[PDB]
C-alpha cells in the first residue's frame, strides 16, 4: 500500500529479491491485468442506512475473521525480514486474521502453528502421495483449520525476472518443511479423505472447474491467478468471479486474489460476490518494516479501510457489500 | 474552466488549500472517472430547427432559473477569498443561479441568504436530531427555497492529499453557522415532516436509491459521488444519470453534478436527463479573482457556451436539450 | 497526408493562419474524434475476385467522377495560397474530382466555376432570404452542379484557437461574392423550390434528420460534425454514417466528411456506406505547394491509395467497396 | 523475442533490410493491430487434469509436425543471412516444423527442399498461368508436401518504410527459382486441378471467403492480414479467426498467423481454435544468429513455451487447447 511501504521494500531489499516477489510469468500480462482489472470495477454505493454497527467481521470454516480477509501463502519470507513467517503469523494473529501456512515457509509449520491465530496450510502436491498427506497430517495435527491446496502449479511458471537475475534461494533460506509433482482431481479427493479440514482449491478459473471443486467435497476455491505467476496470459480472478460465484450457488467459500491493494478493493472483491480476499505482496513489502508491527500496521490499515469503504457504500456488513452492484469502466 | 483559471487559483492559493479544492479520496479514481465519463459522452445534434428564442432558463423547485444550473455547497469558501461565500452568493444571485449555502460556511447561513438571489441550503445531519431540524428551521425562516439534505457523508472519505498535507482549518476560518451523525432514510423523513421546502437528497448513486427518494417525498435529488471526494471507486454520477432518470420518470428533480467544466457538460448532462447540473470547484476557482466580478465572469461565459452548445445542437429550451440522443464513445 | 505536406505547411503559414485551418471548437474533442472513429475501423477485404478493370469512378448528381470524393469547402483559400480557390479548382477539375465553391470564396464564384471542371456550390444561410437565394441563382446560371446547403451553422462555433490568436481576416482576404442567419428546413424548402439542382444538407448527424432531408426532397446529405469546428462533443459523422445510411435505403447520396486522410480512409467510409467523402484540411495544405500542380499532386496520391486499397480490398468498383464488412477495433 | 533478439538484429542488419523486415503498408495500423489483437486475449486455463503424457505435436496434411507451427514463407531470406533459406530449412527439419519455401526464395526450392524435412512451397500466381502451374509442378516434383497459394496479394501493398528507404534488391540477392498476376478462384482451381497435394490459402480473412475456401477444395486457409503488410486496416486474423473457425466447422484446416511471438501466443491462436500458426518476422530475427543454431535456438524456446503454456492451461494435447474457452480483455 502507501506506495513507500512497496518503495521502502525497493531500497531495503536486494533488487533481485524484489524481483522474486514483485513479478509474474511470461511478459506479465497476467500480473497487469489483476489490477486493471480491479481498476476496471465501480461500486454502486447505496445510501442512509444504519451504519450504528457496522462490523467486517465474517465467519469463514466455522470461524470468526476480524477482516474479509487472510494473507496469502508466500514461499521463503525469511527472505524479507529474519523473523519472516512467524513475524507475519504473529501480526494476523493480532489483527484476527488468517495466515496461510506454505508447504516452503523458510521456518517449520509446527512452529508457525504454535504462534496461535488462524493458521491454514497451504499444500504443494508431492511426487510421493504419502508425502502429500503426511504433510496434511501435520498441518491437522498441529491445529491448522483448512488445508490450502494450490492447484494451478503442475508445475512453477517461467519467472524471467528470476531467469534474466540467475536468482536462486540464497544459503540461509532454507525450506523448514522438509528434512513435487502435477495435483489431479484424484490428488484432491486423496486429501479430501485423508482430512476432517476443509480443503480449499486455490487458482480456480474457469467456471466448469469451480463447479466440479464443489462436486468434488471442496469447501472453498481461491479464484486466482496465482498473482499473474503461473500461465502468462490467464484471465484475471477478478474478472473470473461473478460467474464463478453464479455457478457455485452458495456451495463453497469463494475466495480471490491478485492486486487487492486496499480497503476499497476489498470492498470491489465483496460486490462481485467474494466470500474474503487473500493479500500477498502487500504483507511482504511490510514486513520489511516490524513484523508483529510492520504487517500489523498494514492490517490495521487495511482494516480501517475496509470499515471506511464499507460505510460509505452503505454496507452495515460484508452481507451487505455482497449484495452491491457494480459497474464496470475503461 | 480556461484552466488558466485553475492555474490562477493554482498561483494565488497555498498549495495545499489547492489541494483541499481540488482532490478525492483515495486514490482519486472517482474524481477522474467523473472527467472521463463527461469525455466519453458525444451528443447528436439536431439541425434546422427555428432557433429565434433560444433560452437557457428552467423552472426549478417553483422559481426561474438563467441556466440549468447552481453553485454546489463547498464548505468554508473563505479558504479561497477573503469575501468568502458573500461573494459568491452576491455573483450567483446577479447571474439568476441559485446558490447552496453550506452548513459548514465560514459565513452565517443568514447573512448569504440576506444577499437574496435563490439560496439553497444544504445540510449536514448532525448528532443531534434537534440541532438539525433546527438548522433546516433557520434555513427556511431565512427565505432559503429548498433543503439540500446531504446523504453520501456517514462521515467524510479519507483525503490522501489532505492527510498527506497534514492540512487543517487554518484559525480565521471559522463555521459560521455555529457557535454530526449519519443520516438515515428516518432522517429524510425528520427534515420532510420539518419544512413544507423541497427536500433535495445530494448524492444518490443507485437507482434504487433514486426511486425511494421519490417514494420518500423529495422534490429533487442531485446524482453525484461527491466529486470523488467520498467513496473511491463509486460510480460516477454521470454514468447513472439517464437510468436514474427513466427509473424516476418524472417523480423528481434530478440533478447530476461532478467534472461540468463547459457549456458542453452542461449540454451533456441535460442530452442524459438531468434538469440542472451543480458546479463545485470552477466556482471556486473564480472565487480567486473578484467575488461579485470574477464569480460572475465564469457564470457569465458557462452562460454563453451553454446558449451556445444549445443552439448548435438545434435546441431552442433545456426541454428540447433532454430530448437530444447520445452515444458513447472510447 | 505524408504528414511532411501537413508540416510543410506548418512552416510555410503563419501560426495563426495554421490555427484557423486545423482547428476546432471547444477542446477539440470532435475533431479528435474524427479520426480516433477511423482509426476504430477495420476493413475485411475480399480475396480472389476479378480485378481486371478496377476504377474508382462513381457517378453522383448526374456526373461522373474519377474518385468517390470531392473537395469540401473551406472558406477564404487565399488565406493559404495567392491563388486560393482558383489553384485548387484547376487541380480538382483536372483530377476529375467535383470542387465546393465556398460562399465566403476570396475569388468569386462565377471566377472559381469559369474554371470549368464540377463545381459545386456551399451555400450560407443569408438573414436575407433574397440574398440567399440569389446566391443561388448565380451559383446554377454560373454552371455549378449542386447546393450543399450548410444546416450545421446557426451561428459559428467557438473556436478557441482563433480566439486565443485574436485572428482576424487580413486585409488582402475578402468575400470576393459580396460587394448571415440560421438556416431552418423551411429556408430548406426555399431552395429547393428556387432550383432544379440538387441540393445537398451538409452537416446532418441525427439519424431523423437524415429520415426528414430525404422526405424534404434533398438529393445528398453530408454527415458531418463541420470538421468537429461546431458543436464540440458532437458525434463524428463517421460513427453516425452506417445508421444513417441505413435510413436513408438509397433515397439520397450519404457522402461523409471529418478526418479523411488516405485512400484507405477512403475505402473504411465507402465500406460504412457513403456515396463519397470530402477532404478539406488536407486539400489546403497542399495548397501551399503549387495549385494547379501541389493540389493536383495530393489528388494524384490520394487517387492512387484509394486504388490500391479497393484491389487489396477486392473491389472492382466503388459499389464493391460499399458492400465490404467491417469490424471495429479499440 | 526475448527483444535482444529483434534488438540483436536491429544492430546486424543495415537499417533498411530490418525496415524491409519490419515494416507494413500504409500507417501500418494492421501490423500494430495483430499484436493489440493477441494481448487483449486473455485464456481461461483448466486444472487438474492429467499432464502426464504432454505433447505438443499435430497431424497436419498428413504428417506429424512436432509443434502446431510452421515457419511462415517470407521471401529473399539470404537478405538477412547468407546461409539464408537453407540455414532456417535445416533448423526447421531439425525442430520437425514445417518450413515453407517462397516463391521468391533467394535459394531456388529443389535445393531447400532437398534439406528434407517437411517443405511447404508457397506460391505466386504468375501472370503467365502455365508459369504457376510449372512451378507447382517442380514443388511437388521435389517433394514438397503443401502449396500454400497466397491470396491476399493481387500486387502487394504499398510499404512506405521501403518508399523512403528507396530500399531495392541489393545486387547479391537473386530470385533463385527464376533464370506476376492477381489471382482469382479460378486460379485456385487450376492449382487444385494440377496437383495432388493438399492447396492452402494464404491471406483469407472474410468467412465467406473461408467458407468459399473449402467449396474449392482447399484443405486448409491462413487467416492472415499478411503481417500488415498488404491492406492497411485489414483487420487481424485473430480478430476473424474464432468465426472463421465456426463457419469452416472442420471442412479444413484454419492456421492463422501475424504477431505469434510467444507459445502463449501459439497456446491463444489455439484456443482461438487455430489448428497451428505461422511463425514470420521471429524466425527472421533468429537467423541472424546461426542459422542450423540460431533458428533452432528460437524453435527450441518456443518448442517449450509451447509446452508450458499448455500444461499451466491443463492441455495434455493441442486438440485440448482448442477447447479452452477465451475471454477478450482491453
Ligand atoms: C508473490 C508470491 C506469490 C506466491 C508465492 C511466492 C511469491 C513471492 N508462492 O507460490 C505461493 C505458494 O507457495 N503457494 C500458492 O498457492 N501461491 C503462492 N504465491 C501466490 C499467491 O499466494 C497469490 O495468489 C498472491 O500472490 C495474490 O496476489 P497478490 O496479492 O497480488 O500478491
Ligand atoms: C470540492 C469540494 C466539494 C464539496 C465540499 C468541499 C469541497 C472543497 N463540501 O462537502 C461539500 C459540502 O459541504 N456538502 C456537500 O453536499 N458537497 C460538498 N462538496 C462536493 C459537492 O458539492 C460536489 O458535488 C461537487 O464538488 C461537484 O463536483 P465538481 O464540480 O467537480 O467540483
Ligand atoms: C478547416 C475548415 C473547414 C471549413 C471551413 C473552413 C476551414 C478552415 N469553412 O466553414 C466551411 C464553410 O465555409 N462551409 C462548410 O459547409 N464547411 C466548412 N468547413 C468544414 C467542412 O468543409 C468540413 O466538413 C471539413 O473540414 C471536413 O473535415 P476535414 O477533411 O478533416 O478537414
Ligand atoms: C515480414 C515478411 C513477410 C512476408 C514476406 C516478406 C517479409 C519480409 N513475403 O511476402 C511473403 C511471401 O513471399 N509470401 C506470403 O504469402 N507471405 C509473405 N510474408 C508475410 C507472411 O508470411 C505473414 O503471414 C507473416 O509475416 C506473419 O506475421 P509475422 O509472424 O508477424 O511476421
Ligand atoms: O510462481 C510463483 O510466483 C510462486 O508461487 C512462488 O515462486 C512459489 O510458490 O514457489
Ligand atoms: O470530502 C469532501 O470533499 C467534502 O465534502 C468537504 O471536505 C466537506 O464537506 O467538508
Ligand atoms: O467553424 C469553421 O471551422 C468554419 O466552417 C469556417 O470558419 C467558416 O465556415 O467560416
Ligand atoms: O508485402 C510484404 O510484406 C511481402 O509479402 C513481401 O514484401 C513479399 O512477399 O515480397
Amino acid at each position: 500500500s502507501l506506495a513507500d511501504l512497496e518503495r521502502a521494500a525497493r531500497d531495503v531489499l536486494p533488487g533481485e529479491i524484489f524481483d522474486f516477489l514483485a513479478g509474474g510469468s511470461g511478459t506479465e500480462a497476467s500480473l497487469v491485468a489483476n489490477r486493471t482489472a480491479l481498476e476496471r470495477v465501480f461500486v454502486i454505493p447505496r445510501m442512509l442506512r444504519d451504519l450504528t454497527d457496522v462490523t467486517t467481521e465474517i465467519d469463514i470454516f466455522g470461524r470468526r475473521a476480524a477482516l474479509p480477509m487472510a494473507v496469502a501463502p508466500v514461499a521463503y519470507q525469511r527472505l524479507f525480514h529474519p523473523e519472516g513467517e512467524l513475524a507475519v503469523a504473529r501480526a494476523a494473529r493480532d489483527a484476527g486474521v488468517p495466515y496461510t501456512i506454505c508447504t516452503l515457509s523458510s521456518v517449520s509449520l509446527e512452529e508457525i502453528a504454535a504462534v496461535g491465530g488462524r493458521p491454514w496450510f497451504q499444500l504443494f502436491w508431492l511426487r510421493d502421495e504419502k508425502r502429500s498427506l503426511d504433510l496434511v497430517r501435520r498441518a491437522e495435527d498441529a491445529g491448522c483449520e483448512a488445508i490450502v491446496f494450490t492447484v494451478d502449479v503442475p508445475w512453477m511458471g517461467r519467472r524471467l525476472r528470476d531467469m534474466r537475475n540467475g536468482f536462486a534461494l540464497p544459503e540461509w533460506v532454507t525450506a523448514a518443511n522438509f528434512d513435487f509433482a502435477p495435483a489431479t482431481w484424484e490428488s484432491v479427493e486423496a486429501v479430501r479423505a485423508h482430512t476432517d479440514l476443509p480443503v480449499v482449491l486455490k487458482g480456480i478459473l474457469a467456471v466448469e472447474d469451480a463447479r466440479r471443486a464443489v462436486d468434488a467435497g471442496a469447501g472453498g476455491i481461491v479464484v486466482s491467478n496465482h498473482g499473474g505467476r503461473q500461465l502468462d496470459g490467464a484471465v484475471p480472478g477478478i474478472e473470473m468471479l461473478g460467474e464463478i460465484v453464479a455457478a457455485v450457488s452458495g456451495g463453497c467459500e469463494v475466495l480471490v486474489d491478485g492486486g487487492i491493494r486496499s480497503g476499497g478493493d476489498v470492498l470491489k472483491a465483496t460486490a462481485l460476490g467474494a466470500s474474503a480476499v487473500l493479500v500477498g505482496r502487500p504483507v511482504m513489502w511490510a514486513l520489511a518494516a516490524a513484523g508483529q508491527d510492520g504487517v500489523r500496521q498494514l492490517l490495521e490499515l487495511l482494516a480501517e479501510e475496509v470499515r471506511d469503504a464499507m460505510g460509505l457504500a452503505g454496507c452495515e456488513s460484508v452481507g451487505a457489500a455482497r449484495r452491491l452492484n457494480t459497474k464496470l469502466g475503461v
